[PDB]
Parts: structure tokens; C-alpha cells; sequence
């Protein structure tokens, strides 16, 4: 079905074959979209997309590779910090800002590589090269996310199944630069990443990049070590393996042998339910369900491919040198043998040496590959370091600690977590230990010292180094925690010597033996710099040695991290030297350090002038911080004076040959140089070219110097200039440092050019001559011809941003026309014309779509240089330029045919060219003459049109949108003949206004408050004869202007509001829309309904209209309708909605959809601003309060769940304005009397003061008793002013008026009774919940609401219980959120039975715990209830409903059984209960009173005795009930009942003896007998038949 729906809208037009590659690409982000780790994540679906390409699969091929690499653009993947100083690169980075994007991520990587593992025998090879490149552009910004490798690795496999690499050729350069490229960086990464690169590299081809094998090795028998405990890529080492012995030849493979091959030793070393009954069918069903590597095949490989190898090459198998360090494993580990263990027995007690066992055991704890050995190996090294540490105190040992130690750390960093939290404490213990007095100056700690320190200098073990990090901050803590200063100023253990330690680290020429050094001291500058009397000495010289060491670390690699942890180093002490020099300087003796001349004082002065002195050093990374060091210690001489006047105070008595040396260095001097080569000097002059021409580069465009003091080196760059246009393997690292240089000369150039030397060209003419507009018109137009490298992304994307400011700030000197002119050898419009051929897009790939794109890539620029008119100016026609307009008119050209085709790069080349088009003038007015065109293009039809626009509809909208103003009244002209176009135009401008809503925020609304003023020149749409979707277009249009616009534009007639509102009353009148085409329509209420009187009485009767007219797929409609009207209510907030909605809920009893209703008044209760929740409020009050003579039902239904849950839900915590307003509004009508002339007015008065009662009720619970009871705005309300009186005026003048109410009799009064005892148990409600909140605490429980005085026929309980119904009671039973909503913009306790809905339950209840957890008989509120039950005189509703009391709170009526015993068995025992005496009633109270046994026994008392001898003998009577389970519940109570009370109970007889004695044995009917006869034979009861019994 599926692809029969994309068949069928794929053979129709291109106007509709964009539907079918905008369906797929939102499928795409509607499955990847899932959960990772029911719901499917994203397996099942692999079925579907493997089906569907099986023409239209190319088609949705295509659509799946757009769709695919248009989710990678934009996910910001960039992950974050979220919390030591780290070295790893995802350490503590291991948390992504937006996690569910990642999971859109790995969620889409996986399925790309299910998908796209083949079928592509035809349809991969034009997909390459854009793949590719885009890929290695996100991996390149973004390295460490796992996955761009996946992606990449992908794309290469399918590139080696296609040929596509006999050397199309672009691709196979980015390919070798980043290949080396990740090779080189690969080293400082662990588990998935690594796993992930290495199955890139060694996927790479290598019999075609064979070339420079030397360098990937190191990644082969890394794939080998990394096998073992990981399968596939132990696989694909080996097949990388296969495939590189048999194609390259062997002569430069066979060298490297000795070592690829030595790592290739670790490879020679419901189902049973039905399967247990025989096989007979159903094994057959639950096997025909269930049917729709392994290292041995490895090891078998491993041993085919030594035979098939050789026979001398064969044998470097185990001798590439055969002595390293098995022999290191198999040696000891000391001359003596120490560690005597005593192992006790009763007598004998033995020796055994502990160090036999020392070897395996410290391999045991490190790779056990076995959870159950691991822990037990760990432990008992654990206790061995114990016993061996206490060993040596009462024996030298430093031969056994030296390889001891360096094992702790290795554990106590490792994986596990129990691992890890045992041994850390340990390796802080032994630290705390060794450093201490009593064992001061021993050569175990300078062991432990070097194992701390060899563990920071060491190549691949990225987290142990910020153990030892640790460590070493741990150790200099404790190195002055411990030792007394004055015996602290010897030892080789002190501070100094450590520091001496660590400079000695911080000089050799590996990278990884001073990251060490910049490590340590990254974790100790939050030490020390806390401590004085210390900080001025060493530590203060140790910033230049660092200074130095940064300068050491320029050869080595970028992504190694030595700089981005030394600039670190000294950073965070340039944040402690400009603390406290900044007002101390006495200048004594110093430190005096390495690379100075010496003194005797070492103050500031000679370091800020060494700074301006080794400002040019060819040291690219310590040359940047000289000088950003010699900007800030400028200002903290005395006089603060800034660089401006600074150095010239002191270089004019030095002189412009003392400013001269430093800035030109021993970089001044011959042209052997025909060969762009690398012999290794001529990098050396080459970088100090580029220090002496960045020395001034600051300063001149700083106010220190200008132009003048230093000039007064510009013929060695005008030497160079001739040459700069000019070992392939190292000529490529001189042509780096070649091609850098330049963009130096060029930032040196506009940083003197732009700045305070304005009048002044005063620079030497043959360095601005010809060569540099030379060079500069290679650099732009075709830079892979001077030297560039295609390859690099970094600086070939960076280049036209200073190659363009060097044409702007080329303007303000009289070189203007030196430019032009010199430019204009190529830039003259007729060369465009002769380039524009008219075979742009047919059989020919590169060979002018290239030179095309070569040429509008330089002129873009050229439009961006801030100049164009000078360079082409106009044919002299008028203001539309004429190759512009040929251009734009070629583009339309460019599409009509029988049939044309299309690409993706084309389409590149395509876009930029009209983007080019479109940069001269306004021509805004041609761009819609040509959208808007009748043409007609016939094919094999369409009017193309709108293909124009859908083809392009990210160029053409902003260059709309540029000139705004006038384009809308352009579009809105043609509005009448092209209705459709213009719909369509505005709103795809309106969408793309939205869809940058973050960034505009003008535009959208400008255009909004543009067109909403311009409706009256657009009017021929919603009237009549114009059908049902013009008008449904004009109100999509109005949810989109409507939706976007802000508060301007629609309130108090601002606009043309008061056309705009007759429209809508206009669309929504007529009758052309059916039902639910006006729910966009209905939608649309919180616009119009912000607005005061006049229209409102229009718009609330049309809606009155709606609601009387329009009210299994009918079903459905009712609830759609239903929750689109209460969806609406519940966004707007006017009490107009509300007061509209609640005539038609409040109709009858219970409304099917009365969950929505309450659900979604709960959300109107809370939306805060208590004017508008308070003006709902007096909505509803008056709305109930008026005299329409509305139903009774009606009536109670308002006050009942109307206003009741907006009181309850959230109100307001202190909304009493209400309260203070409805006191004397309700007791008016509570205080009246009972008129009873004609029942409506008797029992609607009645529902008015249920209403009254009801409203107090909820006002009355949710306070604290100051605001009804104390001197607060309830008595200063309901009395005079501001009264004396405390607070007893209106809580008495209630309780009174509540108390005469439910007391009323009505002997003679039966014209209304069934909602008088709702009257009166409203008012007893009424009566709780006011004495709750009065007082409570003394005695006025027992008083009021109980114990009436009947001599003037008082009746509180029996009036309000009903006595007369039969009761009936049955027997016993991100980013991708955006990209999927603008998809949506641009188109559309207890349980209740009888007695506990008795509207007076739940509140006594509250009233009886309110008792217990508030404060024989008690005071009048008990012996009361137990005389009202044991007397069978009350009708049984009374008692049954204490009984129902009784059971629901037996937690307080436990303590008092021992009187509370007898009147519920009454209750079982009287056979009274109505029918056939009904059982579910009966064993809840026989529960209950058998729930609190072992006190108030059922046995002994006279009447319980023979009322428990008839209650089981009626008990035992009725059990059978054919029902299976019921059965078997009635047979567990009679067995609950014998176990428990057996005492006084008289077992009966006979009528067991009638249930098994039947005859006409063929029914089941003898079983109960027998069944009761083992339940009384189970305890202790013998047949006793002697009785009356047989």
C-alpha cells in the first residue's frame, strides 16, 4: 500500500513529485526519533525501508541520502563540561549539552549502517564525493564524536565495492590528508572511539594507498592487542592483513614483517512444556514461531594465513628480537627471599615464603578476565601489602617495592568500582605514611616518588596521569603538613628539589616528559599560592623556565595537548604574579633563572624588558604570549603609564637601533630555490621571515609606535614576492610553512594601512607593486595553482575573509585604480558572457561547470569587497544591469526542456549563480513578473511557475524579504487573476519569517502589521459564489498572521480591525463550512476575544447559534467537537467562553465526557493573576444568583460542579475578596421562610440556600482560623468598621442557623422529601466543616451536633438518612521537535457502592480521624452509638449505616471492643438483613470483629454465646454457590471462624449428615459435607455424634 500511494503521486507532475521527498524525509525524523538502548528503537522498521527499494527506488534512494545527511547539519552536537586537571580528551567532557540529540544521533548512525550496507550496485557512485566532504567537515570541527568515522566508514567500504580509485580525482587527496591526519591523532583515546577510528583507518584501501606505509602499522598491531576480548575488529585487523599481502608488492612490504607478525599469539593459545509431551504437533507450532563471530574460525584463519605467507618470511613469528620482557617476567624479584608466613596449625606451625606467589598474584588483580577471581586475586594482595608493609618493624625491602608499587596506582584507577574504592584509600594511606617523621629520609619514599613520577611521564595510559597528579598535590600537602620548618630546611625531600625535579622534566625534547611537568603544576598552582614568605623566591622564577619550556614544545603535534596544558601553566601563575606585585616590590636578591644575564636584584624591570626583548623568537606559541605577557606587565611600574607613552620614554634614549634588532632578529641573509623543497634551513629562515613580519603587527596597530619610528626587511619580502609562486613525501611540510605566510603579509598590510598612519603610502613601491596584484589574483580566483593543498578546510574556508578586508582597506590610498586596473584583465563582463556556454548541465562533469563555478565564486567575493560598482558598472540602458538580467533569465531558461535533468551540485552551481544574479540592484519588480506568469510548459501538462519558486525557495524569499516595503504591495497587486500564486508566495514568506523566529523578530511581525492594513484591496475572496477551500485558504492565511503577530495590531482598532473582525464573522456565519472545517476557525478565539463591549453581543450570539445548531464516526464527533470547544476555553481566560460552555455542560446527569470537563477546569484554576480567576468567580456567582427561572437540575448542577472544583482545585491561597463579598449575599436568602404557595418557588428558594450552604462550605474548610475566628476582614467585614469584638459573632450566628436547619420534622409536610434530606445534609456538612474550624479542642464536639433534646420532637440522624429505599446489594462480586512542529506550522482510598455515596460519609469520617488524631464509654458521642445499635428498634438503614461507619475507621474503634462487641454480631446473628440475608455485609463485620483478636473475645458473654451458636449454624448453612472461586472464599471463612474463636462455639450436626447423604450417585451434590467434615477435622474436632445427632 505504501508504495502503491508513492507510485501513485509520482506519475503526474514535478509540481507534486516534491510531495514524495518531502513525506520521506519527515518519515525519517518520525522513526529515528525512538528510545535507545515496549516500543521498537528503531529495528523493526529495517524490514520496511530494505522492502520499499524494490525507477522509485532511485527515487526514494535519493530521498533517503537527502534525508540522511539533512539531520547531520543541524543537531549541534557540541558536547559540554557538566561538573583535577584532565588530559583525556572526553574525561570529565563525557556530557552532551542536549542529550536528546545524541540519542537522535546513535539512533541514526546505526540505522545508515542497516540501510546502506548494499544495494548500490548502481546508485553510490555520483554520492561520493559531497558525502565525503561534508563528513570529514563536521568530523574535522567536531573529532571526538564516535560515529562521523561510522558514517565515513561506510562511505569507503561502498567505495571500495565500487572501483572508483584507479589513480573523481578531488576526493582522493582529502582522503590521504585526513587519513594521516587521524592516524597522528588517534594515540590519546580509549574504548569505543579508538574502536571506531581503527575500523576507519584499516578500511581504507592501502593497495592504492600504499604509499607511506610506515606510519598506519601502529595501527595494525594495535587492532591485534585490541583482539582478545573483542571479536570484529580482531577481524578486520586480519583481513586489512589479507589484503594488504596480496596486492602490494614485496619489496616494500617485506621489511615490515618483524613486527606486524609477533602480535598474532593470543590466536595460538512454554518451549520445554510442550517439549516434554513427545513431539505430536505443538512442538511444531512453538518451533515454526521462532525462525524468521566466534574466535575459533578466527584461530583457523590465523593458522591458514602462516601457511599461506611464507616460509622466511614466515618465522619472524616469535624472533623479531626474542629477548624484551618474558625474560623481565621470568626473572625474580631479589636475591634473599623474606615474608616468612607461620602458618599455625595445633602443633607444628611451618614456614612458607610469601613471595612465590607475588608474581601471579599482582597479574591475578590486573587482568583476571573473570568477575569471581578478580575480586579474590585483589583481596588477597590487598592483605599481603598489609603484611609486607608490617613486616619490616621489628629486613630491606626496596627491591620488591619498586615493582610493587607502580601496581597500586594501576589498580586503584582502573575500571570497576569496587576495584576503585578499595586501593585508593590504600594509595593515600602509604602517601600518609611514608611522609612523616618517624621514618623521615628512607630510600622507600624516593621509590614510591619515582613511581608517582614515571607514572605522569608515560606515553598510552590517558588516566593515570591525573592519579599521579593527584598524588604529587597530595604529596607537597604533606610535605609541609608534617615537618616542622626549622627540621623542614634539609632534605632532598623539601619543595626546592622537587621544583628541580619538575624543571628537569620541563626541558627534554619528548612531548610526553614535560606534559608531565605542566600536569604537576597545573594541580599544585591551587596550592601555594596561599602560603607567603614562599611564593617570591622559585616559584617566581619558575615562569620564564616555563616561559621556555612552551618555547621547547613547538615541533612535536597540535593534538597532543603540550600547549593547551603549559599556556594553562602559566596562565594561573600570571593570575598570582598580578595579585600582590601589583603593590609589593622590594627589591632584594631572587632567583636568578635560565636564558638572563645576571645581577644582583631581580625586581620587574629586567623581566618586562627580557618580554620586549624575545618578542622575535621563530617560537610561533611563546612569541604570542611574550607579547600578550608584555601588554599587561607594561601598566605596574609606578607611574602606570600605558604602552602609548611607555616606550616612547624609553626608546628614544635607546634608539630605532634598539627597537630594530629584536624586530628583524637574524633573519636578514641566493635563489637555489627553482624546487619548492624542504632541506631543513630553509624552514628555519623561513619562520624567522614569519616572526620579523609579525613583530610590528601588533605594535603598529597598537598606539605605541606608527608607521614612522620604526621604519623611518621590505626588500627581503619584495625578494620573496618573485618567489613565492615557485621529496614529495616531506616537500608538502615546507609548502605548509610556504603558503602560511602570506595571509601574515597581508594582516601585516591592512593592520599599517588601516590604522593612525591614514595619510600615507609611505611604504616601499615594490612590495605593493605588480607582484602582490599578482598573487592576490591567484589567491582568489584559482588558489590550487600557487601552491594550496586541497585538503585542508581550516584555512581554505578562512582565506576570503582576509583576502576580502585586504580589498576593502585597499581603497583609502591612491592604489584605488592600481587595483582596478589591475584586476581587470579577467572581471570585464564580456569574459562572463564568453564563459556562460549554453552546455551547463548535460554530459560533461568538471570541465566548465568548474570554470563557471571558479568565476562566480571570485565575483561573490568581489560583492562582498565592499566595492562593485567601480569594478562593472551598467550597460547604459537603465537601472537593471544587463548580464545580471541575462543571468536571472538564463536560470528560467535553464529548466523548461521532451525532458531535462537535475543533480545535487549542479543545482550548487545553479543556486550561486542567480545568488550572484540578484547582488546588483533592486530588480525585485522582474523577480514577480516572473513568478507570476500565465506560461505554459507542455511535457509527455504544467505551468511552471511555482516550479521556479519550488526549486528555489531559500534564494528568492530573502531577496523578497531585502526589499521589503514595496514587495508587499507589488505581491498584493496581482491578487485578483493569480490567487493561487499569490496564497502561496505570501505564505511561504509568512513560514519563512517563522522558521527564523529566534533571530529576526522585525520581519515576520513588520510583515504581518503590513498586509493586515492591505485587506482592502484583497476582498474578492469570502463571499458568496467563490467555494469552500478559497475561503478555507483565507483563514489558513488568518491562522498564520494571527499566529505570529504580536500584541499591536488587533486590539482597539488598531489596524483595519474592524474589517478584519467582519471577516470572521462573515466565514464563520455561512453555512458552506460543514462542522469541523471551523475548528481552525474555533481555534482562533484568544485574538477576538481580548476585546470590550459593542461586538461582543454579536459574537456571543453567533456562538449561541453554533452551539444550538450543531449538537461509530458520529461518536467521534460528538468527543472531537466537544474537546475543541473545551480546548479552546482552556487557553482563553474571559468569562465569556466560560459562561457560554457551562450552560451545555450543566443538561443533564452525567455527560459521557465529564473527565474533559473537570480536567480542563482544573486547568483554568491555575494560570495565576487573581483579577481574571476572581472575575471567573463573580461570572459564575452571578450567573447562578439571578432570577431566570432555570431548572432545578439545572440550578443544583451550576453551584454543584460548576464554581465547586475552580474553589477546590487551586484557588488562590489568599483569594478572601470573594468571601468578603458574598456574606451578605447568601445569608439573605438563607435567613428567609418557607413561602409555600407553588413548589417552584419553595424548592428553587431551597437550591438557592443549598447553594448558599455549599459555597460556605468551601470557604469555610480551606483557612486557618484567624480569618474566620480572630480580628481580621471577616468580623471587620461582617460587622461595622473596625470592631472590638474577637471573633464570636459569626461562627455562633452560622452554627445556630445550621442547627435549626436538618431538625425541621415533616409529620404533616410530604409535598417535598427527596431533596429536603439533601437540604438537610447539605446543611449538616455545612455543620461539620464550620465546627472543625472553630476552635476544636474542648467540649463542643460531644455537645453540639449530637445528643438532641427530643421533648419537642428533635430528630438529627434519623430526618437525614433516607429509610425508605431498599438497598441493594448484590452477593459477593530538541532541534528535531523544531523540524517536526514547522511541519505542523505550514499545514495544520475506599470504594464506592451504595453506602459510600451517601453524601455524608466521607466528611464523618473525616470528623471521626479528626477526632482520634486530633485529641469503657467516652463522653455522650459513644455510649450514645452503642445504645443506638443493640436495640433492634431503629429501622435496619440506620444501623447499617453505622455499621458502614464502623467498619471504615475501625483504627479508633479497636481500643474500645471490649464494648463495641456484641450489636455488629447482633446485626449478623438477627436475621433481619433483607432478602436472602445479604452475605457480603455480613462477613465484613464478622472480619472486623474478628480482626482485633486476642482481645474482647467472641466467647463467654451469655447473649454473644448463643448469637455465635447462630450465627455459624447459619454460617455453615449457607456456603454452596456454584460460582468456583466464591466457593472456595466461603470455605477459607468457616475454616478463619473454627480456627479462631472454637471455644463457646457448639459444633452443629445433621446438617452435614443431609449434605453428603445423597443417593443417584451422578451429580457432584455430596461434596460439601465431606469438605466441611475435613475442615473441622483439621484442628481438633471429633465426630460427636452422641447428641441429638444421629
Amino acid at each position: 500500500a505504501i508504495v502503491k500511494v508513492f507510485l501513485a503521486l509520482a506519475a503526474k507532475g514535478p509540481v507534486l513529485r516534491n510531495c514524495i521527498s518531502t513525506v520521506v524525509h519527515q518519515g525519517l525524523i518520525r522513526i529515528c526519533s525512538k528510545p535507545v538502548v515496549k516500543v521498537p528503537t528503531y529495528k523493526d522498521y529495517v524490514d520496511l525501508f530494505r522492502h520499499l527499494l524494490s525507477s522509485l527506488n532511485h527515487l526514494l534512494y535519493d530521498e533517503f541520502v537527502k534525508s540522511v545527511l539533512k539531520i547531520v547539519e543541524k543537531l549541534d552536537l557540541t558536547l559540554e563540561i557538566q561538573t583535577m586537571i584532565p588530559t583525556s580528551d572526553p574525561a570529565a567532557n563525557l556530557h552532551p549539552a542536549k542529550p536528546k540529540d545524541f540519542s537522535a544521533f546513535i539512533n541514526l548512525v546505526e540505522f545508515c549502517r542497516e540501510i546502506l550496507p548494499e544495494k548500490q550496485a548502481e546508485f553510490f557512485e555520483p554520492w561520493v564525493y559531497s558525502f565525503s566532504y561534508e563528513l570529514i567537515l563536521q568530523s574535522t570541527r567536531l573529532p571526538l564524536i564516535s560515529g562521523f568515522y561510522k558514517l565515513l566508514s561506510i562511505t569507503v567500504r561502498n567505495a571500495k565495492k565500487i572501483k572508483y580509485f584507479e589513480g573523481k580525482y578531488s576526493c582522493f587527496a582529502l582522503f590521504v590528508k585526513f587519513g594521516k591526519e587521524v592516524a597522528v591523532k588517534m594515540k590519546q583515546y580509549k574504548d569505543e572511539l579508538l574502536a571506531s577510528c581503527l575500523t576507519f583507518l584499516l578500511s581504507l584501501p592501502h593497495n592504492i594507498i600504499e604509499l607511506d606505509v610506515r606510519a598506519y602499522v601502529p595501527a595494525l598491531q594495535m587492532a591485534f592487542k585490541l583482539g582478545l576480548s573483542y571479536t570484529p575488529l580482531a577481524e578486520v585487523g586480519l583481513n586489512a592483513l589479507e589484503e594488504w599481502s596480496i596486492y602490494i608488492d614485496r619489496h616494500v612490504m617485506q621489511p615490515y614483517y618483524k613486527d606486524i607478525l609477533p602480535c598474532l599469539d593470543g590466536y595460538l593459545k512454554a518451549l520445554s512444556r510442550a517439549a516434554q509431551k513427545g513431539f505430536n504437533k505443538v512442538v511444531l507450532k512453538h518451533l515454526k514461531k521462532t525462525k524468521n563471530i566466534s574466535l575459533e574460525e578466527i584461530r583457523i584463519r590465523v593458522v591458514q594465513m602462516l601457511g599461506s605467507l611464507g616460509g622466511q618470511i614466515n618465522k619472524n613469528l616469535l624472533t623479531v628480537t626474542s629477548s624484551d620482557e618474558m625474560m623481565k617476567s621470568y626473572v625474580a624479584w631479589d636475591r634473599e627471599k623474606r615474608l616468612s608466613f607461620a602458618v599455625p596449625f595445633r602443633e607444628m606451625k611451618p614456614v612458607i615464603f610469601l613471595d612465590v606467589f607475588l608474581p601471579r598474584v599482582t597479574e591475578l588483580a590486573l587482568t583476571a578476565s573473570d568477575r569471581q577471581t578478580k575480586v579474590a586475586a585483589c583481596e588477597l594482595l590487598h592483605s599481603m601489602v598489609m603484611f609486607m608493609l608490617g613486616k619490616a618493624t621489628q629486613p630491606p625491602m626496596y627491591q620488591l617495592y619498586k615493582r610493587t608499587f607502580p601496581v597500586l596506582l594501576r589498580l586503584a584507577c582502573d575500571v570497576d568500582q569496587v576495584t576503585r574504592q578499595l586501593y585508593e584509600p590504600l594509595v593515600m594511606q602509604l602517601i600518609h605514611w611514608f611522609t612523616n617523621n618517624k621514618k623521615f629520609e628512607s630510600q622507600d619514599t624516593v621509590a614510591l616518588l619515582e613511581a608517582i613520577l614515571d607514572g605522569i611521564v608515560d606515553p598510552v595510559d590517558s588516566t593515570l596521569r591525573d592519579f599521579c597528579g593527584r598524588c604529587i598535590r597530595e604529596f607537597l600537602k604533606w610535605s609541609i603538613k608534617q615537618i616542622t620548618p626549622q627540621q623542614q630546611e634539609k632534605s632532598p625531600v623539601n619543595t626546592k628539589s622537587l621544583f628541580k625535579r619538575l624543571y628537569s622534566l620541563a626541558l627534554h625534547p619528548n612531548a610526553f616528559k614535560r606534559l608531565g611537568a605542566s600536569l604537576a603544576f597545573n594541580n599544585i598552582y591551587r596550592e601555594f599560592r596561599e602560603e607567603e614568605s614562599l611564593v617570591e623566591q622559585f616559584v617566581f622564577e619558575a615562569l620564564v623556565i616555563y616561559m621556555e619550556s612552551l618555547a621547547l614544545a613547538h615541533a612535536d603535534e597540535k593534538s597532543l595537548g603540550t600547549i593547551q596544558q603549559c599556556c594553562d601553566a602559566i596562565d594561573h601563575l600570571c593570575r598570582i604574579i598580578e595579585k600582590k606585585h601589583v603593590s609589593l616590590n622590594k627589591a632584594k636578591k631572587r632567583r636568578l633563572p635560565r636564558g638572563f644575564p645576571p645581577s644582583a636584584s631581580l625586581c620587574l624591570l629586567d623581566l618586562v624588558k627580557w618580554l620586549l626583548a624575545h618578542c622575535g623568537r621563530p617560537q610561533t606559541e611563546c612569541r604570542h604570549k611574550s607579547i600578550e605577557l608584555f601588554y599587561k606587565f607594561v601598566p605596574l611600574l609606578p607611574g602606570n603609564r600605558s604602552p602609548n607613552l611607555w616606550l616612547k620614554d624609553v626608546l628614544k634614549e635607546e634608539g630605532v637601533s634598539f627597537l630594530i634588532n629584536t624586530f628583524e632578529g637574524g633573519g636578514c641573509g641566493l635563489l637555489y630555490l627553482r624546487g619548492p623543497f624542504s632541506l631543513q634551513a630553509t624552514l628555519c629562515w623561513l619562520d624567522l621571515l614569519l616572526a620579523a613580519l609579525e613583530c610590528y603587527n601588533t605594535f603598529i596597530g597598537e598606539r605605541t609606535v606608527g608607521a614612522l619610528q620604526v621604519l623611518g626587511l621590505l626588500k627581503a619580502v619584495a625578494f620573496f614576492l618573485e618567489s613565492i609562486a615557485m621529496s614529495p613525501q616531506e616537500g608538502e611540510r615546507y609548502n605548509y610553512s610556504k603558503c602560511t605566510v602570506v595571509v601574515r603579509i597581508m594582516e601585516f598590510t591592512t593592520t599599517l594601512l588601516n590604522t593612525s598612519p591614514e595619510g600615507w603610502k609611505l611604504l616601499k613601491k615594490d612590495l605593493c607593486n605588480t607582484h602582490l596584484m599578482r598573487v592576490l589574483v591567484q589567491t582568489l580566483c584559482e588558489p590550487a595553482s600557487i601552491g594550496f593543498n586541497i585538503g585542508d578546510v581550516q584555512v581554505m574556508a578562512h582565506l576570503p575573509d582576509v583576502c576580502v578586508n585586504l580589498m576593502k582597506a585597499l581603497k583609502m590610498s591612491p592604489y584605488k585604480d592600481i587595483l582596478e586596473t589591475h584586476l581587470r584583465e579577467k572581471i570585464t563582463a564580456q569574459s562572463i558572457e564568453e564563459l556562460c556556454a549554453v552546455n551547463l548541465y548535460g554530459p560533461d562533469a568538471q570541465v566548465d561547470r568548474s570554470r563557471l563555478a571558479a568565476v562566480v565564486s571570485a565575483c561573490k567575493q568581489l560583492h562582498r569587497a565592499g566595492l562593485l560598482h567601480n569594478i562593472l558598472p551598467s550597460q547604459s540602458t537603465d537601472l537593471h544591469h544587463s548580464v545580471g538580467t541575462e543571468l536571472l533569465s538564463l536560470v528560467y531558461k535553464g529548466i523548461a526542456p521532451c525532458l531535462p535533468s537535475l543533480d545535487l551540485s549542479c543545482k550548487q552551481l545553479a543556486s550561486g549563480l542567480l545568488e550572484l544574479a540578484f547582488a546588483f540592484g533592486g530588480l525585485c519588480e522582474r523577480l514577480v513578473s516572473l513568478l507570476l506568469n500565465p506560461a505554459v510548459l507542455s511535457t509527455a501538462h504544467f505551468s511552471h511557475g511555482e516550479y521556479f519558486y519550488s526549486l528555489f525557495s531559500e534564494t528568492i524569499n530573502t531577496e523578497l524579504l531585502k526589499n521589503l516595503d514595496l514587495a508587499v504591495l507589488e505581491l498584493m497587486q496581482s491578487s485578483v487573476d493569480n490567487t493561487k500564486m499569490v496564497s502561496a508566495v505570501l505564505n511561504g514568506m509568512l513560514d519563512q519569517s517563522f522558521r527564523e523566529r529566534a533571530n529576526q523578530k522585525h520581519q515576520g511581525l513588520k510583515l504581518a502589521t503590513t498586509i493586515l492594513q492591505h485587506w482592502k484591496k484583497c476582498d474578492s475572496w469570502w463571499a458568496k459564489d467563490s467555494p469552500l477551500e478559497t475561503k478555507m485558504a483565507v483563514l489558513a492565511l488568518l491562522a498564520k498572521i494571527l499566529q505570529i503577530d504580536s500584541s499591536v495590531s488587533f486590539n482597539t482598532s488598531h489596524g483595519s480591525f474592524p474589517e478584519v473582525f467582519t471577516t470572521y464573522i462573515s466565514l464563520l456565519a455561512d453555512t458552506k463550512l460543514d462542522l469541523h472545517l471551523k475548528g481552525q476557525a474555533v481555534t482562533l478565539l484568544p485574538f477576538f476575544t481580548s476585546l470590550t463591549g459593542g461586538s461582543l453581543e454579536e459574537l456571543r450570539r453567533v456562538l449561541e447559534q453554533l452551539i444550538v445548531a450543531h449538537f461509530t464516526p458520529r461518536f467521534n464527533n460528538y468527543v472531537d467537537c466537544m474537546k475543541k470547544f473545551l480546548d479552546a476555553l482552556e487557553l482563553s481566560q474571559s468569562p465569556m467562553l466560560l459562561e457560554l460552555m457551562t450552560e451545555v455542560l450543566c443538561r443533564e446527569q452525567q455527560h459521557v465526557m465529564e473527565e474533559l470537563f473537570q480536567s480542563s477546569f482544573r486547568r483554568i484554576a491555575r494560570r495565576g493573576s487573581c483579577v481574571t480567576q476572581v472575575g471567573l468567580l463573580e461570572s459564575v456567582y452571578e450567573m447562578f444568583r439571578k432570577d431566570d427561572p432555570r431548572l432545578s437540575f439545572t440550578r443544583q448542577s451550576f453551584v454543584d460542579r460548576s464554581l465547586l472544583t475552580l474553589l477546590w482545585h487551586c484557588s488562590l491561597d489568599a483569594l478572601r475578596e470573594f468571601f468578603s463579598t458574598i456574606v451578605v449575599d447568601a445569608i439573605d436568602v438563607l435567613k428567609s421562610r418557607f413561602t409555600k404557595l407553588n413548589e417552584s418557588t419553595f424548592d428553587t428558594q431551597i437550591t438557592k440556600k443549598m447553594g448558599y450552604y455549599k459555597i460556605l462550605d468551601v470557604m469555610y474548610s480551606r483557612l486557618p482560623k484567624d480569618d474566620v475566628h480572630a480580628k481580621e476582614s471577616k468580623i471587620n467585614q461582617v460587622f461595622h468598621g473596625s470592631c472590638i469584638t474577637e471573633g464570636n459573632e459569626l461562627t455562633k450566628t452560622l452554627i445556630k442557623l445550621c442547627y435549626d436547619a436538618f431538625t425541621e420534622n415533616m409529620a404533616g409536610e410530604n409535598q417535598l422529601l427527596e431533596r429536603r434530606r439533601l437540604y438537610h445534609c447539605a446543611a449538616y456538612n455545612c455543620a461539620i466543616s464550620v465546627i472543625c474550624c472553630v476552635f476544636n479542642e474542648l467540649k463542643f464536639y460531644q455537645g453540639f451536633l449530637f445528643s438532641e433534646k427530643p421533648e419537642k420532637n428533635l430528630l438529627i440522624f434519623e430526618n437525614l438518612i433516607d429509610l425508605k429505599r431498599r438497598y441493594n446489594f448484590p452477593v459477593e462480586v530538541s532541534t528535531l521537535s523544531e523540524e517536526m512542529s514547522q511541519f505542523d506550522f505550514s499545514t495544520g482510598e475506599l470504594e464506592m457502592d451504595e453506602l459510600n455515596r451517601h453524601e455524608c460519609m466521607a466528611p464523618l469520617t473525616a470528623l471521626v480521624k479528626h477526632m482520634h488524631r486530633s485529641l469503657r464509654d467516652l463522653p455522650s458521642w459513644m455510649k450514645f452509638l452503642h445504645g443506638k445499635l443493640g436495640n433492634p428498634i431503629v429501622p435496619l438503614n440506620i444501623r447499617l449505616f453505622l455499621a458502614k461507619l464502623v467498619i471504615n475507621t475501625e483504627e479508633v474503634f479497636r481500643p474500645y471492643a471490649k464494648h463495641w462487641l456484641s450489636p455488629l454480631l447482633q446485626l449478623a446473628a438477627s436475621e433481619n438483613n433483607g432478602g436472602e440475608g445479604i452475605h457480603y455485609m455480613v462477613v465484613e463485620i464478622v472480619a472486623t470483629i474478628l480482626s482485633w483478636t486476642g482481645l474482647a473475645t467472641p466467647t463467654g458473654v451469655p447473649k454473644d454465646e448463643v448469637l455465635a451458636n447462630r450465627l455459624l449454624n447459619f454460617l455453615m448453612k449457607h456456603v454452596f454457590h456454584p460460582k468456583r472461586a466464591v466457593f472456595r472464599h466461603n470455605l477459607e471463612i468457616i475454616k478463619t471462624l473454627v480456627e479462631c474463636w472454637k471455644d463457646c462455639l457448639s459444633i452443629p450436626y445433621r446438617l452435614i449428615f443431609e449434605k453428603f447423604s445423597g443417593k443417584d450417585p451422578n451429580s457432584k451434590d455430596n461434596s460439601v459435607g465431606i469438605q466441611l467434615l475435613g475442615i473441622v477435622m483439621a484442628n481438633d474436632l471429633p465426630p460427636y455424634d452422641p447428641q441429638c445427632g444421629i
